[PDB]
């Protein structure tokens, strides 16, 4: 038959440091002022 | 037949340090004023 | 029959440090002032 | 400054009728049967 | 300054009739067994 | 200054009928048996 099996899928994979703006990983339709 | 496992879906996969702005994983309409 | 497996997608894959703007991973329509 | 104003956002603009299955908006993770 | 206004973002923009299926708007993960 | 106004995006602009299978609008990883 089939199988399907262990996809994957990361937006951000390591740290994230000392943000001050706007850091979105999916974003559908709206505004963003940075 | 069919099988399907073991999927994954990650954002953020380490650390998130010192924010100070808008750290936002999935946003679907909206405003981000950072 | 058929088998897929242990695809992999990534967005970033590394740090991601002091940011003052605008970090986006996907992105539908919408806009973006950096 | 800055203005923002009158954004829309529509998933269904019109009528859903006799509907036998499944319809869903939006769908963060979750297994659909139908 | 900057002005942004009357974006617009549609999915489905007229009917759907009779469906038996699986109709999704947006789908982040999971599985549609159909 | 800036002006960014009446964008529009748009998935499905006209009739959806007599749908067995799968009609998805964005899909971010996941599975679609059809």
């Amino acid at each position: 038959g089939y199988e399907v099996h262990h996809q994957k899928l990361v937006f951000f994979a390591e740290d994230v440091g000392s943000n001050k703006g706007a850091i979105i990983g999916l974003m559908v339709g709206g505004v963003v002022i940075a």
